[PDB]
């Protein structure tokens, strides 16, 4: 048997102001998960989510146009190809966008209906094997 060795790093880089943060980020390129941890409301009209994997196109997932996010709830957006049932206020299917992205490097940042960053997560994985 050949002998095997590997190092594998996972970091997760996250930032917040205001009310809503980033909370998970999927390594599979199908869901981003919001949350408002704060107890008031947040509206989240037009906002955006940017996503930049690597140095691939940038790709922008725009609320509707009227959206709330409750004190305390939280909004999952789902890619197109992930299957998931659109069912506001909790779930939200991005239809254009069949995947989020996979790759080793994932930034997703928040954008508010003025275009300022308030939010973002940041996934990075390393692996080197022995050979």
């Amino acid at each position: 048997l050949e002998s095997t060795e590997s190092r594998s790093s996972f970091s997760q880089h996250a930032r917040t102001s205001g009310r809503v943060a980033v909370e998970e980020v999927d390594e599979e390129g199908k869901f981003v998960r919001l949350r408002n941890k704060s107890n008031e409301d947040q509206s989240m009209g037009n906002w955006q989510i940017k996503r930049q994997n690597g140095d691939d196109p940038l790709l922008t997932y725009r609320f509707p146009p009227k959206f709330t996010l409750k004190a305390g709830q939280v909004v999952t957006i789902w890619a197109a190809g992930a299957g998931a049932t659109h069912s506001p206020p909790t779930d939200l299917v991005w239809k254009a966008q069949n995947t989020w992205g996979c790759g080793n490097s994932l930034r997703t940042a928040l954008i508010n209906s003025t275009g300022e960053e308030v939010a973002m997560r940041k996934l990075v994985r390393s692996v080197t094997v022995v050979e």
